């Protein structure tokens, strides 16, 4: 046993890091813990960045963002206790049916966009943001995984579990594919971008057989919205995926968009020692 | 079964509606009125695929999936074509994709990855003997009969282009670099053969680790990471499974294992037993069929 908490199965088992499910005890909610080489963390230059991350996202709850409901350390290992959904990727709906209906990818980019935005004026970034961390719940409602999480090491990032994206690149801003520092809202911007595209055509921006040819056109964002794209869809996953992070779009434009403003109802819900997350108890 | 006068109609096969739809290829339902079956076409703009310098190339290894009958690859039944499209008509299985067991329950045991790596080794090397090569092998081409076989998808369509056999369902144009041979990424993969053999090497790492070898979310680090092969066998591989992998996932394919190599390796021959089953005009693969239609739709 481990808090309140009864294991179930190992999910993965990484070098330094591990992933065990369970559930609580006193509710039966599911979780998944992560247990993670503590001196890994420790030892790396970000680390009060790390620390200022994991402990604001302790404290957040949105609706659409996966909950991190523990931090918990011993004298070697940090413990993650993080909520476990049902509801599958969201990107399955497009393996098993295709594209999704404009109103339909507006509502999840309505969901997604709230979140991130939400996340980024506590001041976190996911800096990552894959279609792996779309999340779905039992009610269909998204749930987005990773953040303050992606802030560590990426060897304690390699945790046993099998982590691919169908077409990587895509997500990544030019910007971060070229640049050591970056910024972090216009990083996470892009990556939305890429999955509205990606929700409403059912195949991704950016391709090409030929490696050099795909980064160019990723840098030039040279890419073509398909037919059925609505002007204002179109003009709005153009500024976007401005290829200058100087000069692209903020999230704040994107909510005021009109495109984006149709349907749109702002979810109402509340939410009212950083050096110390990762001490013994 | 009925031919249902308000449907499409390709040779004996009734179109159903659209299930993907990319900018040049789509994939329909499809069944055929003679004797119920279901199946999947992925129809296709037949100017787009012929225009191409590789035609000889894709008539040839279409033709040669076409005739192919294998226990652990996906079936192609049939080629048709109008005036202005191509009818690939292929079969579906059931049983979902081989890393969603992974993707919930981790880490197969070692027989049991071992069983389906003996599988998709035969089935490659199969293809390789009969000259198809696939070049594209990624967790969406390993799909799962409903007896829990693994049958391998496009075959023979991974010669087209991938932006040509783009269907909007998340596969085609995936090119993800962590199933990729070193020598691929740098365009100097002249070898199917050790190509396919290396991102076979990487799906046995997954089945019996729960994991990718190489991984990283900066993608500088994840190229040089492929590169000069660095990855780490768990503690549970046993020193003949590791043995193995680290043959198959050299990156100088001069040097690296071949598939006749692997199929005489002791730790794959633990419990193999090689399949037990059978066995122009190229040129017209994709001409007029001349099939009947539906003139009511
Ligand atoms: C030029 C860009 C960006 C490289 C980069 O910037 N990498 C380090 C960034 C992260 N760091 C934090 C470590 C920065 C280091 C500190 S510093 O500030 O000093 O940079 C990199 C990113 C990925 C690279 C690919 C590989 O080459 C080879 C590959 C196959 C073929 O062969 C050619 C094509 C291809 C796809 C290439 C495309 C791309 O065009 C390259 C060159
Ligand atoms: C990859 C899967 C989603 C796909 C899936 O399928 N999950 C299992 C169910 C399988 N089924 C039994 C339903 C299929 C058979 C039914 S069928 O009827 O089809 O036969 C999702 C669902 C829950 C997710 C984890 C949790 O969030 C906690 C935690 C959050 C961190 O930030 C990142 C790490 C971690 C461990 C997450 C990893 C991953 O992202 C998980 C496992
Ligand atoms: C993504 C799924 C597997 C996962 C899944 O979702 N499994 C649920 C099974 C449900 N059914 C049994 C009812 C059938 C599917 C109905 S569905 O709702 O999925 O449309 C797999 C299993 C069968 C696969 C197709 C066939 O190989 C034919 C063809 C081969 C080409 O090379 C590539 C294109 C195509 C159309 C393939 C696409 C895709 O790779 C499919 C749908």
């Amino acid at each position: 046993r481990v808090g309140k908490y009864e294991l179930g199965r190992t999910l993965g088992e990484g070098t330094f890091a591990k992933v065990k499910f369970a559930r609580n005890v006193e509710n039966g909610d599911n979780v998944a813990i992560k247990v993670i080489d503590k001196e890994k963390v420790l030892k790396n230059k970000m680390i009060a960045q790390i620390k200022r991350e994991i402990s604001t996202m302790k404290l957040i709850k949105h609706p659409n963002v996966i909950r991190m409901f523990e931090v918990m350390a011993s004298k070697t290992k940090i413990y993650f206790v993080l909520e476990f959904v049902t509801g599958g990727e969201l990107f399955d709906k497009i393996s098993s049916n295709g594209r999704l209906k404009e109103d339909e990818a507006r509502k999840y980019f309505q969901q997604l966009i709230n979140a991130v935005d939400y996340c980024h004026s506590r001041g976190v970034y996911h800096r990552d943001l894959k279609p792996e961390n779309l999340l779905l719940d039992a009610n269909g409602a998204l749930k987005v995984s990773d953040f303050g999480l992606s802030a560590l090491p990426q060897q304690v990032r390699e945790d046993g579990l099998l982590h691919d994206t169908c077409g990587t690149p895509n997500y990544v801003a030019p910007e971060v594919i070229n640049n050591k520092g970056y910024d972090g809202a216009k990083a996470d911007l892009w990556s939305c971008g890429v999955i509205l595209f990606v929700l409403m055509a059912g195949y991704l921006p950016f391709e090409d057989s030929n490696l050099t040819s795909l980064y160019k056109k990723i840098f030039k964002a040279e890419f073509t919205c398909p037919p059925w794209f609505s002007a204002s869809a179109k003009k709005l996953i153009k500024r976007i995926l401005d290829p200058n992070p100087a000069t692209r779009i903020t999230f704040a434009e994107v909510i005021e968009n009109e495109w984006f403003k149709k349907g749109y109802k702002a979810p109402k819900f509340e939410n009212a020692d950083v050096d110390a997350i990762f001490d013994d108890s």
